[PDB]
């Protein structure tokens, strides 16, 4: 007997738009609509569905102008632009006395960025 779901998932930078705060749990075969931060544009029908207590990936919100890359603790992007519009990448450098991980980038997602550099 299908498990109900809990607080719907979050889109990279969004939340559910199903009667704000009414319920905590949802049923199985439950499809709620979605909404993202002020500005963001949502593509591919703003709806999510619930199966066995697990939710499916939300819609895809983005379309928003992002800011320049964020700054970091162990690296620094010197090759950053001024007009970075969502879903774009930058590459920072490392410092001295640090080691390296995987990506020495930061990736924007409509507003801020993702996985900042690999120099820890």
């Amino acid at each position: 007997e299908k498990i109900p779901c809990s607080q719907p998932p979050q889109i990279e930078h969004g939340t559910i738009n199903s009667s704000r705060s009414s319920q905590e749990s949802y049923a199985h075969g439950t499809k709620l609509s979605y909404t993202c931060e002020g500005g963001f544009r949502i593509s591919e029908e703003n709806e999510t569905t619930c199966y066995m207590g697990k939710w499916s990936s939300p819609p895809q919100c983005e379309g928003l102008p992002c800011k320049s890359p964020p700054e970091i603790s162990h690296g620094v992007v010197a090759h950053m632009s001024d007009s970075y519009q969502y879903g774009e990448e930058v590459t920072y450098k490392c410092f001295e006395g640090f080691g390296i991980d995987g990506p020495a980038i930061a990736k924007c997602l409509g507003e801020k960025w993702s996985h900042p550099p690999s120099c820890i």
